[PDB]
């Protein structure tokens, strides 16, 4: 089997991408944030504290004839700075573009943190990291991809995110018309539960490519590109007036600037992120100071190849017995 679904930016800045997902019988369609950096499929629901729902579409398990409460099971995900989302667990039928998994664990939120309430465009998350990170207790549950894997024509999914435009998630096949040239595959460490790999280096604009190993994760659930401070300084040095601001919490640059591209290495191949992808707009409405899309990973503990990087590429998440990651230009 295979499935395909269009993923769409939630706003004019590509702050995140939502993909429609059918849950239950009859289907309830929720717009989920497909997240290769986490491993829980969790949703706003009829059980979510009423004052914490503000425009989101909810899953109502009592209206699904295939929903079954997973007895005694709970989940909780904590955020590095902001509270937590948590709840109970059902099993139900989940389909993405008709690709169907029966008995998928669907984590129903009883509480969500404030940032989720405040974002009416995201009805929940569909995790696509490795199932070792799934938070359900006392019985860990499998991701949608893990449950689908054996049925798929190939045990793979691909991310083709758009800049200011819709994109595609495909499961089970490689659309060879979606990229240019060849796909370069690179090794993955699954020990931390992420799609963790090593970039071979970087270049700023038309400058010299610097060969240096950059370990990090391919994370569709993170907006920006987080890299070591030396790399980030080399990039912003090329933007007149750009500087790291402690109060804002990262690099800002004059909105009038024209940003250079940024190139990252995958083996001997090169992925070029156009400068326009690095502009995240005014720090506050009406400001002429803009927020950069490449930021230091210093406080994070890991480098993150988030949407700013991934949307420049066609990305293959190969879940074969030894997983690998593929990148092609597009």
């Amino acid at each position: 089997s295979t499935g395909s679904a269009t993923t769409t930016p939630i706003d004019s800045l590509d702050d995140a991408y939502i993909t429609p997902v059918q849950i239950g019988t009859p289907a309830q369609t929720l717009n989920l944030d497909f997240d290769t950096g986490s491993s829980d499929l969790w949703v706003f629901s009829s059980e979510t504290t009423a004052s914490e729902v503000d425009g989101q579409t909810i899953y109502t398990p009592s209206k699904s004839t295939t929903a079954k409460l997973l007895s005694g099971a709970t989940w909780s995900i904590s955020y590095g700075d902001g509270s937590s989302s948590s709840g109970d667990v059902y099993t139900d039928t989940v389909s993405v573009g008709g690709l169907t998994v029966t008995g998928q664990a669907v984590e129903s939120a009883k509480k969500v943190s404030s940032s989720f309430t405040e974002d009416s465009t995201i009805d929940g998350l569909l995790g696509l990291a490795f199932s070792t990170l799934n938070t359900v207790s006392p019985t860990q549950q499998k991701t949608f991809f893990d449950n689908a894997k054996a049925s798929l024509d190939s045990p793979v999914f691909t991310a083709d995110l758009g800049y200011h435009a819709p994109g595609t998630y495909n499961f089970g096949f490689i659309d060879t018309t979606a990229y240019t040239g060849s796909i370069t595959y690179t090794a993955v460490s699954t020990k931390q539960g992420f799609w963790e790999w090593t970039s071979t280096g970087y270049a700023v604009g038309s400058g010299t490519f610097k060969s240096t190993s950059i370990d990090g994760i391919a994370d569709t659930g993170t907006t920006l590109l987080y890299l070591p401070a030396t790399v980030v300084s080399a990039y912003w040095a090329q933007v007149s007036g750009a500087k790291s601001s402690s109060s804002v919490g990262g690099y800002v640059f004059p909105c009038s600037a024209t940003l250079p591209s940024f190139t990252f290495g995958v083996g001997s191949a090169r992925i070029v992120i156009p400068g326009d992808y690095i502009d995240f707009g005014p720090i506050s409405t009406g400001s002429s100071s803009c927020f950069g899309g490449i930021q230091s990973s210093a406080g994070i503990g890991i480098n993150i190849f988030g949407d700013v990087a991934l949307k420049a590429a066609f990305v293959v998440f190969n879940g074969a017995t030894t997983p690998t990651l593929g990148f092609a230009s597009k």
